[PDB]
């Protein structure tokens, strides 16, 4: 299920997912399900999100 207790490093980066400009919000929820995965891997996937931005390429 859910743990009701969180790290506060953590929190930086569900922020992180969000501030993703370039992607819309279902993409989003593919951070949120791997991290469910491996909660102690949060810290590779806070890598990986940076990442995806640069391949969207709204621009």
């Amino acid at each position: 299920d859910v743990d009701n207790k969180f790290n506060k490093e953590q929190q930086n980066a569900f922020w992180e997912i969000l501030h993703l400009p370039n992607l819309n919000e279902e993409q989003r929820n593919g951070f949120i399900q791997s991290l469910k995965d491996d909660p102690s891997q949060s810290a590779n996937l806070l890598a990986e999100a940076k990442k995806l931005n640069d391949a969207q390429a709204p621009k």
